[PDB]
This record gives structure tokens, sequence and C-alpha cells, in this order.
């Protein structure tokens, strides 16, 4: 009940951190500075994006367990939906960070 | 039909919400630069709240159609679409709230 | 199945390219008010933005077909969602490129 709502809110905060990471990775690509400092920075965006994706994966697993216990409660469905959207956003952020990293090298 | 109409209205609502949250996040990030318009953020908040309410009403319409068709697969799909639209618009409004408060 | 993952990835690359093009066009629009913007560059940005928008129309059509064939599978839902984000990003890119071209002339 309240747990599905807390999970939903957690997934939403994960998703907004991912969108911030994607924007940083985009700016890093647009500003193809080249050099070690730019490579190291692009590596950090890559690493933070991958952490966000796995965290959203864990939230998805949690939402899928809660979704079974609550027998399909709309609150559990909406939390499961937020978790999948967060994973999609973090995976998209990683993909952009990859592009920025491969370009800085 | 009517189930497929509801489904498409829900898909459209969900897409507008995705557009609105992007605008709201743009305004929120700009609000850390100090040049964000409160009035613009107020308009984003107003539109996000409209979409979340429209989604809630679609959900209720879909639930009504679900019991009427006795659990039709199409009816179930319209309901699920309405619930995704609602969650997308709710998240949109949260970002718009943060954008408004930061711009004030 | 694997096609939906492929569609999602292509749509995510489109959306990212459209955001980069939007930034390029915004710089051109600002450089038009200093008079320094070239009409040829703005026309080139407009053509590239329109190509992205055509590719976005194609992806949404393809993701729609896949969504029907896959029966609302989560992977086909994500491909259609990314395609819609690509379509909106390409639209904004083209709108800004039009402003940059109209200002440069």
């Amino acid at each position: 009940a309240e747990e599905a709502e807390r999970l939903r809110r957690e997934a939403e905060r994960n998703r907004e951190k991912a969108e911030e990471q994607r924007e940083k990775a985009k700016k890093a690509y647009e500003k193809a500075k080249k050099g070690e400092a730019s490579e190291e920075h692009a590596a950090a965006l890559l690493a933070e994006a991958a952490v966000l994706e796995l965290k959203a994966v864990l939230l998805t697993l949690e939402a899928r367990r809660l979704y079974k216990e609550l027998g399909g409660d709309e609150r559990a469905r909406e939390a499961l939906e937020a978790a999948e959207r967060a994973r999609e956003a973090a995976r998209e952020a990683r993909e952009v960070a990859e592009k920025a990293y491969d370009a800085a090298s």
C-alpha cells in the first residue's frame, strides 16, 4: 500500500537522476574536448549511468514482488511502471555516456 | 471500439505528459541559473495538472468499460494504458512543481 | 523481440542526434543576431533536422507494427516510447533550425 507508493517515488527519483546523467553525457559529447581529463570525465558518466541502471533493475525486481503480493493493485502496477521507466532512462543515459567516452578517446 | 478509442486517448495523454516533463525539467535546470520565469513555470504546472486529471478520468472511464465488457482483453488494455498515462502525468506534475518552487 | 531492442536503440540514437542538432541550431540562431550566421549552414541544419524527423516517423510506424505483433510486450512498448521521444526531439530540432534559417536570411 504505502510501500508501493514509496517504491514509486524512489523509482521516479532514480529516473530524474538518469535524465540528469544523460544531459551531462550529451554536453560532454558536444564539447569534444579530447585528452585524459575529458576521457576520465566521460568514464565517470559511464560509471554513474551503469550504477543507475542496476539500481533501477533492483527496484523493478522489488516492484514485481510487490505486484504479485498485492495481486495487481494499481498502486503496485504504477510502481512497477515507474521502475521500468527509470531503467529505460538510465540505460539511455549509459548509451549516451558510451558515445561521449568513445568520442573522447 | 470505445475500448480502442480509450486506449488511443490514453496513449496521447501519456505522450503529452512525456513532453511536459521535459519542458518542466528544462525549466527546473534553468531555475538553478537564476533566470527562470515563475509565470512560465506556473503554466507548465497548470498543464501538467490538467493532464493528470484527464488521465484519472480516463482511468475511471476505462474501469467502467472493463466491468461492462466482463474483462475483455481490449478493455483490460485500455485500462492499463490509462494507468500508465496517469503515472506519466503525475511524474510530469512533480517535475513542474519543482520547477515552479525553484523559480520562486 | 530482438527487433524491438534494435528499434529502441535506433530511436535512442535518433533522439540523441536530434538534441545535438538542436544545440547546433540554437548557436546558429544566436549567431544570426550578431549577423555572423551563414545562410548555407542554417539551411544545412534544417535539412539534417528534417531527415531526423523523417527517420522518426519511420521508427514510430515500425514500432507500431511491432507493438501489434508482439501484443504489448514491454520491449515493444519501450521501442514505441523511444520512437515517440525521437519524434519530438527531431521536431524541436527542426523548429529551431527554421528560426535560425529565417533569421540568417
